[PDB]
Formats: structure tokens, sequence, C-alpha cells
């Protein structure tokens, strides 16, 4: 269980976009099954990871549009990454518009979350959060 590491990079997110506490455990929680998290400061989170992935992946493979060596890595071939890459891009089209892109964002990874889990095949946390925050 979560072979990226957000620490350092959800600590930085924390002082730049002024966000509380409560995104340390909300981020992660945010994925795990049946949880639904409505807090914008969660989007914020998510919206400033995808600003650092050269932190996220131990292994340097993790880069924005550009993720199919770290996906390989982690379980998913490219044809099973690209159906998750556009799952993102289906999400960012069908996610009402908000001049908060952290309400936004929130909104597509929640999106995000409920496609992918209509997926047969079954993503890693890793490579399904690893190729949202590659397409945001």
């Amino acid at each position: 269980n979560l072979s990226l590491n957000f620490g350092k990079a959800l600590d930085e997110c924390k002082k730049e976009m002024t966000l509380t506490d409560a995104i340390n455990e909300d981020f992660y929680n945010f994925w795990k099954e049946g949880y639904e998290i409505k807090n914008r400061e969660t989007g914020c989170a998510i919206m400033c990871l995808s600003t650092k992935l050269n932190m996220l992946d131990p292994e340097g493979n993790l880069h924005h549009g550009n993720a199919m060596e770290f996906a390989k890595k982690h379980g998913a071939d490219e044809t099973m990454a690209q159906q998750l890459i556009d799952i993102v891009h289906g999400c960012e089209k069908s996610t009402p518009a908000n001049d908060d892109k952290c309400i936004w964002t929130l909104g597509v990874a929640t999106c995000f979350k409920a496609e992918i889990h209509k997926l047969n095949w079954a993503p890693s946390m890793d490579v399904a959060v690893g190729e949202i925050l590659a397409e945001v």
C-alpha cells in the first residue's frame, strides 16, 4: 500500500495554498472505498500535488501527460493506462464548471474515482492516483 510518497509534497502544498492540517489524512482517505469527502482543501491538495510529480515517484517516471513507464511498473500496460487517462479527460469535461479550481478538481477526482471503479481490472491506488495527478 502507498509506493508513491506524498509526505513532503503535501507539507509544501499546506504552506503554499494555506491549507489547514485536515489534508494530511483527507488526501489519503479520499481514495478509500465508500468514502465521499466533500472538502475543498482536498481539491486543493490534489491540484497542488499534480504540480509536484517530481517529488512523488521514487523512480522518477511520473511526469505530466507522460506516465506510461510509471504505469507499466505499477501493474498497468499502455492500453490499461490509457483507459485511466481517458476517464480523467472525460471527467474534466463532465464536471461542472467552477472558478474555484480546488472545487472543480475535487469534482474531477470524485468522478474519476467512481469511473475507474467500473473497470473490470482493479487499478492500484498508486497507478490511479498517479494517472489523475498526471493528467490534472
